[PDB]
């Protein structure tokens, strides 16, 4: 289930400029290894269900960015296969799940803290599609997403940020509302 493929983007292929360009704004001091595409079927018609839905209700709203995600190397065939998705005691209480959180820029994310080294120095640092659709400040303490009206407080943003107009950061919440689809291998 959520079987998938792994496929490097070379140089010389149409995405590569684009990928490479986004991640060299903030992290030309480090030396890309190589780029891969995650093919997961299942997590990406998944995905893009959800992107039909909010593209129908956010009018105008760019609902999509392309934001970075830094993990360990343990890390990276769970995010191939499951995404960003989480399972755990009590997921089906209430309507959202724990935060992930990706950055807007791709230094932040490698921070070694995130994308740790691996054994021969390789740092990992996804660039993912996320559905940040509508979005409002995080809670300061409790860390969900807030409700939009006093009037309707079930209805909640799909993403805090850390500031509204120059984000940062963006937390997601909710299944398959994130896209793991290029995978960039860098050393210091
Ligand atoms: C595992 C992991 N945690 C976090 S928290 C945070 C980022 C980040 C990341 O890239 N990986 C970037 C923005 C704030």
């Amino acid at each position: 289930q959520q079987n998938f493929c792994v496929v490097e983007l070379l140089p010389s292929d149409p995405e590569y400029n684009t990928v490479a360009s986004k991640f060299n704004q903030t992290c030309s001091h480090f030396r890309i290894e190589k780029i891969e595409r995650i093919q997961n079927p299942d997590l990406w018609n998944s995905y893009q269900a959800k992107k039909k839905t909010m593209d129908a209700k956010n009018g105008q709203t760019m609902n999509e960015k392309q934001l970075f995600h830094g993990t360990d190397a343990g890390s990276v065939p769970h995010v191939n296969r499951n995404g960003f998705n989480r399972s755990y005691a009590g997921k089906n209480a209430v309507a959202y799940g724990k935060g992930t959180y990706f950055a807007v820029n791709a230094n932040y994310s490698a921070n070694d803290t995130y994308s740790r080294p691996d054994a021969n120095g390789r740092k990992h640092v996804y660039y993912v599609r996320v559905l940040t659709g509508i979005y409002t400040h995080g809670n300061h303490s409790l860390i969900v997403p807030p409700s939009k009206n006093p009037q309707n407080p079930t209805d909640l943003y799909d993403t805090v940020t850390d500031n509204v107009h120059h984000p940062s950061l963006f937390v997601a919440f909710y299944d398959y509302q994130a896209y793991p689809e290029y995978l960039i291998t860098f050393r210091k």
